[PDB]
């Protein structure tokens, strides 16, 4: 028989990991955050210009929040590979939701003061998330439901783009390189060796089209035009904390601080494996959220950890968070001396590159892969699709991950009970379902119960192994057996137990003890046995009905 | 090596069971539910009445509820021991919800208006909960909810009754009757054999009180007076389904729908397991809401399953649904021929029969109990005390069940993932906190993940392994032993799997072979199986890769 067991330094390094990594770096890490830096600042101009467009702002915008925040993550962030700039659904969601409440052109200012008290809210909103420990109902947001969502928002930004821009040249140069564009990140996305062809393809863009419209002072082409040279301006006199927009400034901050958390920590989460080093997730969600509200006193809107770009990042061969301040020193450059090289850059190039970044958002192949494997992650799917383009966008983000959350509760109440039999030959008990050879013991019911045992279903789980006594007291009446007197929990599946559970297999003990059939717990688990041990209701039990394995439980014969 | 495998008539009989144990009635089960219907048509003519006082109804509403229910529940009805009648918890919920907002004093015809849409709001909610086979989110109502519910709602009632309550025998009558009432429910709660002193105290109660009072035309002492003398006058012209007060009756029906669930779908679980028969619980929860609204068209309000009637059913000897005959037989008559007995029987002797089902829902000991054992349902249990309390009565059964379905939440999230090793002389593979005897196989690192893999938790359970394969990787460096080239995940404790889980599971497989460290799966479980073998993502793993055992998956060495 086997018994059965229970189970100042420091403040600018716990707060600034950068005192932490600055002790091992090289010089041949300089080499190689240099090269990954400055491929990745010609990536964030393009792609930083063309984001704030689609977030209805200046185009400066986005050139601002690739200098600030990613000098203010190198200083709090975890991870070595995580590339902060403007993001596409951050800025498409913001774009949307400050679009139809107040107009870009007409109410300039007033939309330069919700962008950025959106950015605070996303900010303080993201920081006080991580703060309290509570990062982890960003892993609610599914990959189901972020393809709706991304897909059902990409659609109401394609109308609203539709309503507001009702010559030639600009239709074939808006067409051309959106042929530029489009094929080269199907090469990319093919051979992961030509990631450089899509890294330079907007940058290259930028810089063509530029001398097809000095060439021409191109008339019939619309032109970015002066933009101010100089370093970000102090914003947060544009902070509106009191005023009619404040409760939309907000809506739009716990809307792009999600989109913008389930990106940066899934970035953050995706570069720690492939490297081999630990990422918080809390500590990293306090980084990027101090900021954001941060970077909002600084005329920066959300930025975050993107996808497009950390994987630029480590494809080129970063090392430390270094290429994120060669990448703030090349935006440090053009914001200070390559400012007139923009003035003939046309507004339809970087709008070619909002396009393969919109429709790079629709995602109907794996939406219709989600059809073939489950189904109430299509559901979740189609929830966010038709719950955002019909009802708000706050209520797509609601009934999708509500019922992401809804099929989790479907199987912790009513789970999978299962009636397990002995392998011949061997002296493991095997559910009798899967595993046809799996035969009973004669005078034996062993149940295995495929969840933790809650308050949702410790009543179901007593109703359903009565049902399985029943079958079993009845089929051994037509072949000539011995009736069941013992019934043996195979506790291997249970992963936790509450006092409504443990409440439930002592009013289930006690119950088949009138029938004589003697009920004996097998093989549990630490965090379960721990709370059979140090409990009232866990001494009914006691050391004769607790056993190692369901071998053991069979061996010793508790009748 | 074993192989891991995949897993008018009787229109008369589906809506109406009672043709079907209608053929087993014998004369010796007539003996035994007249004597079980009688002895329970002695506990439902004192106590119906008091809980429609309870519900600041008339006290005849609660007689008319214990005649036309019982009829309807023993034709539709699956539970032999269940007893339908008013119910303590939902009359006190319902004379809460409707006091607040209509008085029942000054606007008499106004009350009887919304305590019969409430009670048709609460059938129509029952009904088509267990028509659309959802019935299974009455069992988010934990027994920890429904501690501070009843009794954070049983203190506000007791508020109500003490803002409009501002002689002596009153007060000695009712003083020394609640001394007959609870230590005689004290008395049955120690001695399950004297059960029959508190089925007969309230009865007697009334039948002593009304000598007392007939015997002076006590003055000094309120009267119940003349009641109606008839059958259940017909209603469903008093269902207002239009007016300022249909939002009312609805949050009534909702309320009082539900609690009434938890408690008529509770009771027939508890006997049905004792008895050892099958309840449905669907077609249970259609029974009680058919029975609520065809019961509101017959002046009847809001009944079900009684947790107090059903175990005296079933401790006098009730065998069949026909004790639901026998209650409506016995009040058949005194709706007939009884009712001038009532004319001296004092309004103060019933509300001694509320007094001890208020504050015998009162239970503080099972919630400071509730602190010892664990933590997250003492939260529960205090937000609902402190939310009905404070909040509205909605807000008190939202905020403790929405944290009540956030533990479970909190565990299927971050759940606990275990390093297992090889108990010596024997071939299980337990954990290594507990079991301390558990030593590990020298190139092999057996990871334990006890939960199903959600998308909630596939991302942690990737930086989960990978921290247990970075602190082997460095502690066999510190002991001269041969690294990692194994990972075998024991998923004995996986319920499910979904497609969040299976890529989760491949972009791991692959990224562990860069390092040549081969992850490899065993013991899967039927309902992972299945799954994995009948997915594109489940053939990168294919039969190499799926083993028995643990011990199958060490003895093959995949290396």
């Amino acid at each position: 028989l086997h018994k059965v067991s229970v189970p100042l330094v420091l403040a600018l390094q716990y707060f600034f990991p950068i005192f932490h990594w600055g002790s091992d770096y090289s010089l041949r890490l300089l080499r190689s955050d240099v090269v990954s830096g400055l491929t990745i600042a010609s990536l964030a101009i393009p792609q930083g210009i063309s984001y704030a467009k689609l977030a209805n702002l200046p185009p400066i915008i986005g050139l601002y929040s690739s200098f600030v925040p990613p000098l203010i993550y190198s200083l709090l962030g975890s991870s070595r590979d995580l590339a902060v700039g403007p993001v596409s659904i951050a800025s498409l969601v913001m774009g949307s939701m400050l679009r139809q409440a107040v107009s870009p052109d007409q109410e300039p200012i007033l939309y330069l003061q919700l962008a950025f008290t959106s950015t605070f809210f996303a900010g303080v909103f993201q920081a006080s998330l991580g703060f309290l420990r509570l990062g982890f109902i960003v892993d609610f947001l599914s990959k189901a439901t972020l393809t709706g969502f991304m897909g059902g928002a990409a659609i109401i930004v394609s109308l609203q783009q539709l309503k507001g821009l009702l010559a030639w040249q600009t239709i074939l140069m808006g067409v051309a390189f959106l042929a530029v564009l489009l094929t080269t990140r199907h090469i990319s996305a093919r051979n992961p060796k030509l990631f450089w062809v899509s890294a330079a393809a907007p940058l290259t863009s930028v810089i063509i089209s530029t001398i097809i419209s000095f060439v021409s002072k191109a008339h019939g082409i619309s032109v970015i035009g002066d933009l101010p040279k100089g370093l970000n301006p102090p914003s947060a006199n544009m902070l509106t904390f009191s005023g009619s927009y404040v409760g939309l400034a907000l809506n739009t901050g716990i809307m792009t601080g999600i989109l913008s958390l389930t990106e940066g920590i899934a970035v953050g989460r995706t570069f720690a494996s492939i490297n081999n080093y630990q990422v918080d997730g809390n500590k990293e969600m306090m980084a990027i959220g101090v900021m954001n509200m941060a970077g909002s006193c600084a005329s920066c809107y959300v930025t975050t950890g993107s996808f497009s770009r950390s994987a630029v990042n480590y494809s080129a061969g970063c090392k430390t968070a270094v290429s994120n301040i060669v990448m703030a020193s090349a935006v440090l450059v053009t914001l200070l001396f390559l400012m007139p090289l923009f003035h003939y850059t046309p507004n339809v190039i970087l709008s070619a590159i909002i396009i393969t970044a919109v429709i790079g958002l629709i995602d109907v192949r794996g939406a219709a892969r989600l059809w073939k494997v489950d189904k109430l992650d299509f559901l979740a799917c189609m929830a966010a699709f038709l719950g955002v383009l019909l009802v708000s966008v706050q209520m797509g983000l609601a009934i999708a991950v509500g019922i992401s959350l809804f099929k989790i509760l479907l199987q912790v109440t009513r789970p999978n009970m299962v009636v397990k039999g002995v392998v011949p030959g061997t002296a493991s008990y095997r559910s009798m379902a899967q595993y046809r050879e799996a035969m009973r013991v004669p005078s034996f019911l062993v149940v295995g119960v495929e969840s933790a045992i809650y308050f949702a279903n410790s009543m179901y789980l007593g109703e359903r192994i009565m049902r399985f006594l029943r079958e079993e007291d009845e089929r051994a009446a037509k072949c000539n057996q011995c009736p069941v007197r013992c019934i043996i929990l195979d506790m291997s599946a249970v992963a936790a137990i509450d006092t409504s559970g443990l409440d439930a297999l002592a009013e289930l003990k006690k119950v088949l003890e009138k029938r004589n059939i003697e009920l004996v717990l097998a093989n549990p688990v630490g965090s379960v046995t721990e709370r059979l041990y140090n409990s009232v209701v866990g001494k009914t039990f006691g050391s004769d009905r607790v056993f190692f394995s369901v071998a053991e439980a069979v061996a010793a014969a508790p009748h």
